[PDB]
């Protein structure tokens, strides 16, 4: 009955409007605290970032789920804070990206398992704050020691009931393999939701996904780089392909008859350092709305192909609730 | 006039018998605050710590260098804490050792220098507690990235007059490029410790280093597997050369002429996260004295080698003052 967030639990219903896929701040364990001018400072991107919560929120944005794990040196400190300030609520995450460290690629599932579980269960650092969510991710083939994060992912989520969502490499199908590591673990996939999937035109692929129960997330909707095709960094990270093209899938998904295992999100960030200098400039660029895109552009963009009014809510609203309320495997 | 350490600046008579180059705890940016559990508990290392350290102590050392940088986790209010505790000088750490996150690795040698120059000028993190040493590292020919901290280490160095120490793999004469490189920055050779010199049995290589006026650590002589060969990853660390070999490599270097040129170390820790899980209980059954084998066990081997007791005085005591006193090049 109650969702964790960063100022403390919330009940089901006061969820509402939830963004699944999003970050205060893209950056590196200890980063943002070592090296805040980074960023302009600490205060400056802490402001820019209630500018965004409050505009996403006039928007109709009631809650937004920071996947920001450990390793993209995610500052739940910084979340309450802007949450606070921006009347917000924001889901906060454990689990492991691409980027670990080598205290934390050396050990063992069981040990990972136990990370994760603190940071569930008892709190992120010393802060008492509680994760709402289980982040993983593979780019391409999973690495050995990213098995072993999947399954501590899914020994985490059995044991709290806390959901999985996972970063792919959608043109690589990802996320046959995240579905087979975790089954293997006896996870259900109705507490996984297989990210960045917009990321692919292959309706195949998602489809036979939300076939096995898989919610699917399709986050990455205002990336792009067209009219950049200059800018290599930019249309490495970003892509070629139109937000409507993105924003498509959701029409796909909903005709193919899985409008309940849909995530919609824009994977935005106020601050973004774990790539080229300069690239939140240039997603700003692109994408002014930010996180307020998904409600401004996007929802509207459905509704005028076709899609009805109880579908987008249900997408926007129910289906967030469903994913992220705590849920046992029945025994 | 003065060197930076974690409770403030001491002149250069108070540093007196000096370790340069240990640590409180080997791990990874964000981890012991993240995973405090991974060593019992951040009070028992801090209480470990201090135990150690307050040993090393009553053997005669006054201070030690944590060489540990922003990716070795180094936890600047741990270290004031347990200097405080034990009444033991600690000098902090700039730089990047070899498990740098994305954030870091994307960076150009430009802004790589105005990090390191945030330690050391202004603090580190938010507590004013500014670096007195610069830390690198190669494991084998270096990375395009590993180029670039060794170019912006230099400008560091150059800038601040504070000096330069590194993590080598000695048996593949790393030593030589490090220089070659430092060099090719106009940084002079006497601000240089090339570090783990005492991995090498190759004496021609030490001393043509010493020739140029690098400085020479021979920092790992308490480390040996010898009796542990049925442990693969302890013998891969420690190596099967006894501490009296690698002691007898200071005594060699002296014979040399290079008494002037020597720093001498355990590269010892408290806690040790970035390997495997146990490596910290294998190392304490080694080395029971810790960070005192340098005092209690090596220091009379050398004197019952014949090494005089000025010698072995102007090696603990003048080499790393001269080293550690910030030195700007002349014009
Ligand atoms: O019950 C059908 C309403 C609904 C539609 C879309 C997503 C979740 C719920
Ligand atoms: O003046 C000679 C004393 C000395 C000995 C060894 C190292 C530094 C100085
Ligand atoms: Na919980
Ligand atoms: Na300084
Ligand atoms: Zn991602
Ligand atoms: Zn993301
Ligand atoms: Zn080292
Ligand atoms: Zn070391």
């Amino acid at each position: 009955d109650r969702i964790n967030t960063v100022r403390g639990p919330i009940t089901i219903s006061e969820a509402g409007f939830t963004l699944t896929h999003e970050h205060i701040c893209g950056s590196s364990a200890g980063f943002l605290r070592a090296w805040p001018e980074f960023f302009g400072s600490r205060k400056a991107l802490a402001e820019k970032a209630v500018r965004g919560l409050r505009r996403a929120r006039a928007a109709g944005v009631r809650t937004i789920v920071d996947v920001s794990t450990f390793d993209i040196g995610r500052d739940v400190s910084l979340l309450a804070e802007v949450s606070r300030a921006a009347d917000v609520h924001i889901v906060a995450a454990t689990g492991l990206w691409f980027d670990p460290p080598l205290s934390m690629r050396l050990r063992s599932v069981e040990e990972l398992t136990q990370f994760f579980l603190r940071e569930i269960q008892y709190g992120i650092e010393d802060t008492g704050i509680r994760a709402g969510i289980i982040k993983v991710a593979t780019t391409g083939k999973a690495t050995p020691f990213q098995e072993l994060v999947l399954k501590a992912a899914a020994r985490a989520s059995l044991a709290t009931g806390v959901p999985v969502t996972t970063h792919t490499a959608a043109s690589q199908r990802d996320g046959e393999q995240q579905a087979a590591i975790f089954e293997s673990e006896g996870l259900s996939p109705s507490r996984v939701c297989i990210g960045h999937s917009d990321d692919t035109d292959d309706l195949s692929y998602l489809t036979a996904l939300a076939a096995r129960g898989y919610l699917i997330g399709l986050d990455h909707i205002p990336h792009s780089a067209i009219g950049l095709e200059d800018n290599a960094s930019a249309s490495a990270l970003l892509g070629i392909r139109s937000w409507q093209t993105r924003a498509l899938l959701i029409k796909a998904l909903i005709d193919q008859g899985y409008m309940k295992q849909i995530l919609v999100s824009n994977d935005w960030l106020f601050g973004f350092s774990s790539y080229v200098t300069n690239i939140m400039d240039v997603m700003d660029r692109v994408n002014p709305d930010g996180m307020a895109f998904i409600p401004l552009r996007v929802i509207p963009f459905l509704r005028e192909k076709g899609v009805p009014q109880e579908t987008l809510a249900g997408i926007t609203v129910t289906n967030p609730a469903r994913f992220l309320s705590p849920t046992l495997r029945a025994s």
